[PDB]
């Protein structure tokens, strides 16, 4: 245990995170001398933390969760192309020399789960509800994967316009829109908003729109609790394939580990 090499996950609060048991469970099952530990870091210590990471010689990497995805993107030494475009990371690899490299794999995680549900993005049409950190990562991953069309929804005009711009000038051969009157023509409908969370879970879409939901569509949600949101419950009742927040989170563990150099792509 004195010689165990480490990864970590940093955020605040941290007690709710599931990466540690998930990574450790895996570490144990394949007899790895590795462990993931949780770090609930106070925001005042961000700069100290980045510098501690550089000097932390037996640490391989560090997952980043709320609310430090943007803050740490700005404090690492290097960014992947997507991370740079998104302005946020959820994973850091520490090089042997101490350089911090960051990436954002929320998008890849989402695609991974989608693939298992038989969804191939090339040439399709998606609706992304929520233009936040996770929503932009998802839209951006869809675009890179060759989706034909992305339609966006967010009460925040500023954030919707920022994702319009990200996509518009990242992918000239991609049609973007913020206007639609039904769900009939989406191959994928993805909730990337907080709407759906918790024991009083609500729906991000009006009943009128939901009534237009078609069976052949994949309906996906990023929310982790409940696993089955009112959105997914209705989609399932209509016969759509559904993808859950836990599925997306789990499909990532595979990418986080590889970026940290601790787990294979799997
Ligand atoms: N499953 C996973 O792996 C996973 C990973 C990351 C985040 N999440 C979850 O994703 C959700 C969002 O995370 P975030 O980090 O992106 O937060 P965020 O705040 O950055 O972004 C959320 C966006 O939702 C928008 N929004 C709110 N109400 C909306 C509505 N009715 N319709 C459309 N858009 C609306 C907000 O304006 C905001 O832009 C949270 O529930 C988070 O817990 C899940
Ligand atoms: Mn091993
Ligand atoms: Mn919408
Ligand atoms: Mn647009």
């Amino acid at each position: 245990r004195g010689s165990t090499e480490l990864v970590a996950i940093v955020g605040s609060p941290i007690a709710q995170v599931k990466s540690p048991q998930n990574f450790n469970t895996w570490f144990n099952h394949n007899n790895c001398n590795l462990a993931m530990l949780p770090i609930d870091l106070h925001e005042a210590a961000l700069d100290s933390f980045a510098d501690t990471l550089r000097g932390w010689q037996n640490l391989r990497g560090c997952v980043v969760t709320v609310p430090y995805k943007q803050a740490l993107a700005n404090r690492v030494d290097g960014l992947s192309e997507r991370a740079a475009a998104l302005g946020s990371i959820n994973v850091i690899r520490r090089e042997r020399d101490g350089r911090l490299l960051g990436d954002n794999v929320d998008g890849a995680g989402f695609l991974g789960a989608a693939h298992k549900h038989g969804f191939e993005p090339a040439g399709k049409r998606a609706l992304v509800i929520g233009c936040g950190g996770v929503g932009s990562a998802i839209a951006y991953a869809l675009a890179e994967a060759g989706i034909a069309s992305i339609t966006l929804c967010d009460p925040s005009t500023a954030r919707m316009g920022a994702v319009c711009e990200l996509l518009g000038n990242g992918f000239p051969g991609l049609t973007v829109s913020t206007q639609f009157s039904g769900l009939e023509d989406f191959d994928l409908v993805a909730n990337a908003s907080p709407v759906g969370m918790g024991t009083r879970a609500e729906l991000p879409l009006s009943a009128a729109l939901l009534a237009t939901l078609q069976p052949d569509t994949l309906v996906a949600d990023v929310v982790t609790s409940p696993e089955i949101t009112p959105l997914l419950n209705r989609a399932r009742q209509v016969g759509c394939r559904i993808q859950t927040g836990p599925e997306m989170a789990f499909a990532q563990l595979g990418h986080l580990g590889a970026f940290m150099g601790v787990t294979p792509l799997e």
